[PDB]
């Protein structure tokens, strides 16, 4: 909704003694459902997300190292200690350094030697927890009516599912209802599953990939880095000195590492929502609802014109913008025939029933003309708009 | 120089008809090179450098997106067009959109559209060629002349060594001189690598490596980064819009791709020079200038004592330091034996001749003595100096 904006586009027509209809909606796809002696809808996957996750965990991915401390004893002078050993904001490390009268020791061998660093993680990815129970998916449904792309959005109806909505009802005015009985697939995840975020992108991870991560994290709600030594090297001591740096930057090999994964993106406007780049929607319609307005309305015989020629859609599907100047309440009459001779109309007609609801008014038709040449014909007598058609595909 | 003072050491002693000895110098490791009737010789290899290496490439692996600018173009109207593709600081790309009534076109088909970004690498790593003979390399030598441990800094002769130049004496006053033949064995490789630094840190690496990354490079000189795609995400078209993308910091891949290959280190204060954390040198050593001093010297009969208690050195050997109040310029007797009444030497000594030039000096000794128990006696008759000692390892 609407179908004829959208690219893969796919035409689902039921028994009309029908009364429900199967459709599966999948991500930047659109369905058109008609239906005989009834007005045609178009239902399109919006959304599938999920409200407001908990943030689990933080892993950092670039740290940097400040206030390097040190200290060192002789060998046989005791076991070294440093403060910073006190602080949960620091990286420390036990070793012992050769030493002996080359670098100011009594005797020779063995000294004790500390070393401790302080810890800030510049960058981190966040790490959610999902529930199943979560995800809320959205279906545009709307209504062909003849209304201009200019009026597609304000005429949409977005239609909100959860674990608790799954029968929904679409109401247009004039034309009835239709029910959408609707069901998520979200493909995988879950019992097994993270949202792991980096800025502006978004996956949806493994929780034991995540969870061997050798990176540092840190909780909720925060608290102090774990496994600090993940991003942190300590050089081998020499006498009475240890370097310690950090690692480099993890973005491009965790970014690389998340290749494949589905993609999540969090919104703008305006909730934190967790859109996945995923999953379809099963959904059962009802249609016995619907009833094609134009009930009444005489059809409109003035003098008509094409406001936007014929075009094609390249859903097989042809596309008008018809205006009707003295049609005040009118019905367009709209055939595709053969030969303008023999009036015998073989086009289906998705914009079932037109009408022109003001005096001076502009109603977009879309019809299904017959393979090969054809006339597209709108209105009756002289006044008879006429435009020749090839369908090829 | 000096070896006590080196925890990896070898011993290498030549026979008494030798003009020339050959060792083997490797990095952190030190050579004591004995000779009959001659002072211990210390050897070290200090350093193997590169002085200022031309530049032959830079590597960017943390790039920044700016000025994003996109143009457009309904289905048959043509090819889209940026001015920007036509500049070199840009990453620009031409695809197509599916375009139609949905998003403002007049038909439905492939609008042509072109996305372009100005591109600034924030680090890049540089890549310098080697050349094989400039490569110079230092070695400390220095005597064992009872010198104690604070002037050892001050008698160390450092001998620098070239590509060709290739052959260095070290004159000792008192004890003659002692000549270095050398040749530099650098390991692997040069022609065919690269010294790549990123930031202070420095590797060793093989050209074709480093030209095969899939990273934006540029050749130093001017500038101009080639393959942006390595760094740049065009995402597919929608509509009117293509989000152009930096990828990740590629720091930590980098260097865990460098994880294993030869260390390099600029240094700050022998000034901008590439040392490198391997090759060893290999010389031949001439000690048949090298004079023993004082042999014609009366021996210490007076009082001496301990300045420093015979320790152990890790090497097998002890270390004290003697002073000689009264003896003036005399020989230090030094022995150790299995018993105190029979004393007879069964410790070689590595300070070959020790003796007091000057009342109140301070000899620093080290003998290899016996394994299991022994005396060490240091002067003769009453007053000589008794210091038992116990060897394992």
């Amino acid at each position: 909704a609407h179908c004829i904006g959208i690219t893969d586009r796919d035409f689902i027509e039921g028994v009309h003694g029908g009364t429900w209809v199967s459709a599966t909606l999948e991500q930047d796809k659109c369905v058109t459902v008609m239906a005989p002696d009834k007005p045609s809808l178009d239902i399109s996957l919006q959304t599938v997300a999920i409200d407001g996750p908990a943030e689990a965990r933080k892993v950092c991915y670039s740290a940097v190292l400040t206030h390097v401390k040190i200290n060192d004893k002789c060998p046989s002078t005791g076991e070294a200690h440093l403060a910073e050993e006190n602080d949960g904001d620091n990286a420390c490390k036990r070793t012992y350094s050769d030493r002996g009268w080359g670098n100011g020791c009594g005797l020779f061998g063995k000294g004790s030697i500390v070393a401790c660093a302080k810890f800030t993680c510049a960058k981190s990815m966040s790490l959610f927890e999902v529930d199943q129970t979560k995800i809320q998916y959205v279906i545009r449904a709307q209504l062909h009516v003849g209304a201009k792309q200019e009026n597609w959005n304000t005429d949409i109806k977005t239609l909100k599912f959860d674990a608790l909505s799954g029968s929904q009802e679409a109401e247009f005015t004039g034309y009835g209802k239709a029910t959408l009985e609707c069901q998520v697939q979200t493909a995988v995840d879950f019992g097994n599953s993270y949202i792991a975020e980096m800025e502006k992108d978004s996956w949806i991870v493994d929780r034991q990939w995540a969870q061997d991560l050798t990176l540092p994290w840190q909780s909720g709600s925060g608290g102090i880095w774990r496994e600090m030594h993940h991003l942190v090297e300590f050089e081998p001591p020499h006498a009475a000195t240890i370097r310690v740096l950090a690692l480099g930057n993890q973005e491009g090999s965790l970014k690389t590492a998340l290749t494949g994964a589905m993609r999540v993106t969090k919104d703008e406007n305006d909730n934190n929502l967790y859109k996945l780049h995923g999953g379809h929607v099963s959904c059962r319609v009802k249609l016995s609802a619907l009833t094609l307005k134009g009930t009444s309305y005489k059809m409109c015989t003035d003098k008509m014109s094409f406001v936007k020629n014929p075009t094609d859609t390249g859903h097989g599907t042809v596309v008008m913008q018809v205006k009707v100047p003295k049609g005040a309440p009118c019905k367009i009459p709209v055939i595709v025939a053969d030969d303008l001779t023999a009036a015998v109309n073989k086009g289906i007609l998705v914009t079932v029933n037109p009408i022109a609801s003001t005096n001076d008014d502009e109603v977009l038709i879309e019809v299904n003309p017959p393979f090969g040449d054809s006339y597209i014909i709108v209105g009756t007598g002289d006044s008879r708009l006429t435009y020749q058609w090839h369908k090829e595909g």
